[PDB]
């Protein structure tokens, strides 16, 4: 007895009720019409959406082994089944517990602030550098994080103006931008239609392929050197991994395995902090008001010189209020990651098949209109309480929730609070159109919410 759902038409199923443009909005309007667990055929591929937070707090927490599978991405082929992201095989399990591990030991360490503290030194750099005039902050903020996670992976720092830098930005922006869009949307469940016509999915195709490639090379350079008494990084920590298990018949580790698990978390470590705060620095621009506030706590608590530290958040109501704000606010993955029925399941009364792709939405959490009083609009003080202190909501879930929680939420969260209490530190953000005229809505629907493209200007303060 599957969810109820709407008739569905041979070959396309259910796509005459998708508005592939807006996937998210097509599922709240069969939520309104079906209830919080609902049946969709998206090609031949059965799916089942949870909407609203009961549902897709059910969905992540009480069925945790039932759906902590990952639903099938063929832009991503070359990932499938390694790694962590795109992984549903019996790989998953060890490699994301070993990833966890040695991301926390990398940074509660202090290892991670002082870190993301050393890169604000050269992101205040570069941001000095454009000396209060227009530019595009896409592959300014973004190298950011990039090189964040590049210490942690790879022991590499780069240089922003580096070409292999701003090439690699490039392809992981072009790759989020593209999978939002609606070509992309209808390649990932018609794939063996499509996948050999000409189109965007080439393009993302081929620039999974590059990321890769950069990936592989960095790693076999890895080997090369590699000292197992004294690993240098993550790839390191990988490889030590490896050649442990030498002896071993059945292999957890591949030298193809480790870098999709480095691909993986080099695009994830990157993409969406960068977005998330380049969405953070148009909405300041678009209440001016709310900008001003931050200052002010910023001056207070911090001063005009002293390098944001973590305990500073405490003291900081304001600051982390509109954080958890931004994140709300923007539903940057909307969707969520696809989940899958790794069994036959029983959830409320239905069954749900053994891989049927499971869609616990993200955006129905973060808007819910009950907890969060008008959910469209931005508003620091959904996460306020009326006497001005941090108030926390268990429907704040951009990170996901469950087996598969986003595996770098720690350092995500630390980034934003961070870099953002940096730049405002210093800088007075300048948009180059009137707050009244600034359109926050996303351009492109997808796998992500994208940002319309601006250019601004920042302005010393110190
Ligand atoms: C603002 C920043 C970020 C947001 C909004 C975000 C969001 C998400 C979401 C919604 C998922 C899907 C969870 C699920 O399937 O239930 C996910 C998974 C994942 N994230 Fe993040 N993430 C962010 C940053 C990061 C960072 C910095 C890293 C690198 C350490 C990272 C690595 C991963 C990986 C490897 C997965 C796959 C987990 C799995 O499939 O087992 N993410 N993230
Ligand atoms: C793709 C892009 C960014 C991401 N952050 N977390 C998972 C992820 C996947």
């Amino acid at each position: 007895k599957l969810p109820p759902g709407p008739f569905p038409l041979p070959i396309i199923g259910n796509l005459f009720q998708l508005e592939l443009k807006n996937i998210p909005k097509s599922f709240t309007r069969l939520a309104q019409r079906f209830g919080p667990v609902f049946t969709l055929y998206v090609g031949s591929q059965r799916m089942v959406v949870m909407h609203g937070y009961k549902a897709v707090k059910e969905a992540l927490l009480d069925y945790k082994d039932e759906f902590s599978g990952r639903g099938d991405l063929p832009a991503f082929h070359a990932h499938r089944d390694r790694g962590i992201i795109f992984n549903n095989g019996p790989t998953w399990k060890d490699i994301r517990r070993f990833s966890l591990t040695t991301l926390r030991n990398y940074g509660g360490k202090q290892g991670n602030e002082s870190r993301i503290q050393r890169e604000a030194h050269f992101l205040l750099e570069a941001l000095r550098k454009t000396q209060g005039q227009p530019f595009d902050p896409t592959f300014l903020i973004g190298c950011a994080p990039c090189n964040v996670i590049a210490d942690i992976l790879f022991r590499k720092h780069f240089d922003y103006n580096d070409e292999k830098f701003l090439r690699l930005m490039y392809l992981f922006n072009e790759n989020f931008h593209l999978l939002s869009t609606p070509w992309l949307q209808l390649y990932n469940n018609f794939p063996s239609f499509l996948h050999y016509l000409p189109g965007s999915h080439r393009k993302v195709i081929k620039n999974v392929a590059e990321v890769k490639e950069y990936v592989s090379e960095r790693v076999k350079e890895h080997h090369q050197s590699l000292d197992p008494n004294c690993p240098r990084d993550l790839t390191d920590c990988l490889l030590v991994e490896m050649e442990k298990e030498k002896h071993s018949a059945e292999r957890l580790y591949t030298m193809d395995g480790i870098t999709v698990t480095v691909a993986d978390l080099f695009f994830a470590g990157t993409e969406t902090t960068s977005t998330t705060l380049r969405y953070g620095l148009l909405i300041l621009m678009k209440y001016p008001e709310i900008e001003e506030k931050l200052h002010e706590e910023i001056d207070r608590v911090i001063g005009p010189s002293r390098i944001p530290a973590i305990k500073d958040r405490q003291e900081m109501p304001y600051m982390d209020a509109v954080v958890h704000e931004i994140q709300r606010f923007i539903t940057l993955v909307p969707s969520n990651l696809p989940h899958e029925a790794t069994r036959d399941t029983i959830f409320r009364g239905y069954l749900i098949p053994k891989g049927t792709v499971v869609v616990p939405t993200l955006d129905s959490v973060l808007y819910d209109n009950q907890e969060f009083p008008d959910p469209e609009k931005f508003k620091p003080e959904h996460f306020l309480n009326e006497n001005g202190k941090f108030k926390y909501s268990d429907y704040f879930k951009p990170f996901s929730t469950g087996k598969r929680v986003c595996a770098g939420e720690g350092l995500a969260r630390m980034e934003l609070f961070l870099l953002l209490c940096a730049i405002l530190q210093h800088f007075n953000l300048k948009p180059l159109v009137d707050p009244k005229d600034i359109d926050l809505s996303p351009i492109h629907i997808g796998f992500g919410c994208i940002p319309p493209r601006y250019k601004l200007c920042v302005i010393p303060r110190s």
